[PDB]
């Protein structure tokens, strides 16, 4: 007993179990099929046509033969279409970017009890408001080909999957150091890749990791990184001081994009904090509500690596 869903690029087919799958009281997999029939004939014009009307209105997610019905009906459009096709792969939009995202989670962190995260943006509830802050980001700061992402505690892999399908970065990095995400980021990893041939979407390379970002061999790699996106809201007082230090070793123009500033925004170098991070780095709050934004009211620090803040200082000493 299984459902089976056709990919719309001939790739290996999407196979159900039956029963489906629950992911919470209020979703589960039944949904994800009708969610993924309905993006995939958004995305394909011919596809709709094909498609008889009201399949996907009269269904019975607890009914089998319904279920299997509805999957059938789609299958063959798919059939149909891959006939025409025969007669003579981009970046995914961001309407189906989060429902790849919740796709790819639900088949990955099949028990989130083991997660012990009561955090408000943790990955539980990345579908929230995450996703859309995570996409605000993306068009705010603008990364090309010459850029490096890296997210230093980067949970199941979820800010790495949106920026690499979102970007066009070298390369997208995630370092995690707890045991139960880092698991859970290699099947993340599976799944994303999985799921993204199968719609026919495009995506950055990208590599989830188990390590710690305060280790000696990420000290060198913090300081070749352009974008660095770090959560620290949770963060103790040496973790937040090493993370500086580590920061201090930057590249000019390096950014790094958190939850808590890493220096005040109103810094104004004097004789008695010349050690502060602040004297090499220009400190921005980013609102989307600042920025058409309906969510929660919400901000992001944006820091970039300037040297020139220390430089003046020094030339206004011996330039009165
Ligand atoms: O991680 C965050 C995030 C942001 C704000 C928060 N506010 C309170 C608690 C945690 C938080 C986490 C983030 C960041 Cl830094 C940039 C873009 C998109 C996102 Cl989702």
């Amino acid at each position: 007993l299984e459902l089976r869903l056709k990919s719309p690029v001939g790739a290996e087919p999407a196979v159900y179990p039956w029963p489906l799958p629950v992911y919470d009281k209020h979703h589960d997999a039944a949904h994800e099929i009708i969610e993924t029939i309905r993006w995939v004939c958004e995305e394909i014009p011919d596809l709709k046509l094909a498609m008889e009307n009201y399949v996907l209105i009269d269904y019975d997610t607890k009914s089998f033969e319904s279920m299997q019905r509805l999957c059938d009906k789609y299958n063959r459009a798919i059939d149909s279409i891959h006939q025409l096709w025969k007669g003579t792969n981009t970046r995914p939009s961001t309407g189906l970017l989060r429902h790849i995202l919740q796709q790819v989670y639900n088949h990955s962190v099949t028990d989130p009890e083991k997660l012990n995260n009561y955090e408000p943006f943790s990955p539980e509830v990345y579908g929230e408001t995450s996703f859309d802050l995570v996409a605000q980001m993306i068009d705010e700061i603008k990364m090309t080909d010459d850029d490096l992402f890296v997210d230093l505690g980067s949970g199941v892999g979820q800010v790495v999957l949106q920026v690499a399908a979102a970007t066009n970065c070298k390369h997208h990095y995630g370092v995690e150091k707890a045991d139960i995400p880092a698991k859970y980021a290699e099947t993340m990893d599976r799944e994303f890749r999985k799921w993204m041939k199968w719609y026919g979407k495009k995506h950055a390379e990208y590599t989830l990791e188990r390590g710690d970002f305060l280790s000696e061999e990420w000290r060198e790699r913090i300081a070749n990184t352009s974008v660095i996106f770090v959560n620290n809201f949770a963060f103790g007082p040496e973790v937040d001081h090493q993370l500086k230090e580590r920061f201090a070793n930057m590249k000019e123009g390096g950014r790094i994009v958190s939850s808590k500033p890493f220096a005040p925004l109103n810094f104004r170098i004097n004789s008695r904090n010349l050690s502060d991070i602040g004297t090499i780095m220009r400190v921005v709050e980013l609102s989307p509500l600042k920025g058409s934004w309906t969510g929660k009211p919400v901000s992001y620090y944006l820091h970039t690596i300037d040297r020139t803040i220390l430089e003046n200082y020094f030339s206004s000493l011996k330039n009165p």
